[PDB]
DNA sequence: TTATGTAATACGTCTGTAACTTGTTCTTATGTCTGTTATGTAGTTAATATAATTGAAGGATTTTAAGA
């Protein structure tokens, strides 16, 4: 019982944290493309820079 | 006739050359270990900033799939 409860608490905490981080990065995607706009035509394509 | 003594001659042979072989001894080239320096990798930085990009151009015909 104890290990099951610990596992459930771990899982819910990690899921919450992952969801929050995913929301944050999905927000800042635009800042990514903005900054990566400035380093094109240097041997790497635009989308590699974005990634 | 026959002993004798010189002489040609053929065969051993003693010694001088040379081949086969090893000791060993010295020299050198190489492989390896170790110490030091340069190279290669990696992590971090906290005013704020939040949908590219650059061209490119008078083509003339066929055949074959999608759309209706």
């Amino acid at each position: 019982e104890r290990i099951k409860d610990i596992s459930h608490r771990m899982s819910i905490g990690e899921a919450k944290a992952r969801r929050a981080k995913k929301e944050m990065v999905e927000a800042n995607l635009r800042l990514v493309i903005s900054i990566a706009k400035k380093y094109t035509n240097r041997g790497l394509q635009f989308l590699d820079l974005i990634q």
